[PDB]
């Protein structure tokens, strides 16, 4: 059929778009007119990739199919982040292969089994009561300030405390853990231009290796002991593997949940009836509708290891496919009224945590718990909050971020 009605050279990974808005109409145009579409990229404008473009994947069933066929659609070959600075050196993409998100089977399989021996429902539930306390204190301190930046005073801290609690980081070390975690989220936005994620990653690995050595001597009620203790087959994270796991957790556990919280509250501010309902019933289905609405990871990619036909389109060996979770999470064929914010939506088969498959978010239930606990505290302590001014968005080609959002907590 006809080509989609998009500006010439439009690139769905263009960070300049996301600094200002989400390209919702443009994704909807692809879903209607070209649901798998070649996103050409001019020379040097590939965000670190120099292959002329990628396939934009906009439908939820195609996202699931790619996520399920990890034997064809590789994470390792080019990593899963689809956009860096245009001049990033290839070696700096490939160094990301040392974290489990960017590996393939069998290396991925071994690492995930280890990381899931201690990253369990029991381990996550053991954090509930401390995170609930922490959420209530966060919302109370914010309410006591009267007004301020919702991102920094409400959204930022609880995800970081969840990472610290899961790893057993002593309170005296949490400040520098949080600092490293914030540094690692990138430097593509002018506000963050001076951050050095490479150096912070190196500092975190050093910290984590020391922790691994200490905790081997003195086991404790954290997941760490389960990770570095050999099983029957002698399987365990090496000290440097634990280091790369901590890097993985420090980055993955921070900005995505933060941005869920900020955008969830933005949604409630635009849909006051859903906010009234939330405050009365406190439904935990809210968390998934908030992750669907927020889609904190706009997109992750894969690389085809062989020719593969996907929904009538021929994907060729070596081509990238980019899974636009932001489009799939609003797919009219899967969701009833996707552009309605409905905190009781159930079932809610969103792909905010990725498609079912080998790389499905191991932190999904921790994130959901974090979200439910912070929104209960917000409802308890600042039920009448109202925004002062517009959110400031983050310049990124794949993360959907809110840097700042001024709010009057007393309303
Ligand atoms: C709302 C919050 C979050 C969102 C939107 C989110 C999103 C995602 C997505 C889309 C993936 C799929 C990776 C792929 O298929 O290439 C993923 C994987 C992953 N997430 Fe999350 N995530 C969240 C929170 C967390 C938290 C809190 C943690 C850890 C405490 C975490 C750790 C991980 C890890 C380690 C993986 C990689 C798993 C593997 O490669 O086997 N995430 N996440
Ligand atoms: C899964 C994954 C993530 C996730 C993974 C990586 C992530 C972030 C945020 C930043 N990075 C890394 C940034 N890249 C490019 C810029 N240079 C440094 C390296 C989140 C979250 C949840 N679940």
């Amino acid at each position: 059929g006809p080509s989609p009605n998009l500006p010439p050279g439009f690139d769905f990974t263009d960070p300049a778009i996301y600094a200002e808005r989400l390209p919702v109409a443009e994704f909807a145009e692809l879903r209607s007119a070209a649901p798998i579409w070649w996103n050409g990229q001019d020379p040097g404008k590939g965000g670190g990739f120099h292959d002329g473009g990628f396939w934009a994947i906009t439908k939820l069933n195609d996202v699931k199919e790619i996520s399920r066929h990890s034997d064809v659609f590789s994470s390792y070959e080019n990593g899963v982040i689809p956009r860096f600075k245009n001049d990033i050196a290839r070696e700096d993409i490939e160094v990301q292969r040392f974290v489990m998100l960017n590996m393939d089977a069998p290396h991925h399989t071994r690492l995930r089994k280890i990381i899931s021996r201690g990253f369990t429902p029991r381990a996550v539930g053991r954090l509930h009561d401390e995170l609930q306390e922490r959420a209530q204190k966060i919302a109370a301190e914010a309410a006591a300030a009267g007004s301020g930046d919702f991102v920094e005073q409400v959204s930022c801290e609880l995800p970081l405390q969840a990472i610290a609690g899961l790893l057993g980081v002593p309170q005296e070390d949490r400040g520098k853990l949080f600092h490293w975690s914030n540094e690692m989220t990138g430097n593509e936005d002018p506000e963050y231009a001076h951050i050095d994620p490479k150096a912070s990653s190196a500092e975190l690995i050093g910290y984590a290796m020391k922790m691994a050595e200490e905790k081997a001597k003195n086991p404790a009620d954290d997941i760490v002991t389960q990770l570095i203790q050999a099983d029957i087959d002698g399987e365990k994270l090496s000290d440097d593997e634990f280091g790369f796991f901590v890097v993985m957790l420090a980055v993955a556990g921070n900005e995505t949940t933060r941005n869920s919280i900020t955008q969830g509250m933005m949604a409630f501010a635009e849909h006051p009836d859903q906010w009234e309902l939330y405050k009365k019933v406190r439904p935990e289905t809210a968390a998934d509708e908030i992750v669907r609405w927020a889609t904190p990871v706009t997109a992750f990619q894969r690389t085809a290891l062989r020719d593969y036909e996907l929904s009538g389109v021929q994907i060729k060996k070596g081509q990238r496919v980019v899974m636009f979770y932001r489009s799939a999470n609003f797919d009219e064929e899967v969701f009833q009224d996707p552009f309605t914010f409905n905190i009781l939506r159930n079932p809610n088969p969103h792909v905010g945590f990725g498609g079912t498959g080998a790389h499905y978010c191991i932190g999904a239930n921790l994130a959901r718990m974090t979200i439910n606990l912070i929104f209960n505290a917000v409802a308890d302590h600042m039920p009448d909050l109202k925004p002062i001014s517009a959110p400031e968005r983050l310049r990124s080609g794949w993360l959907n971020g809110i840097k700042h959002w001024q709010v009057d907590y007393t309303g």
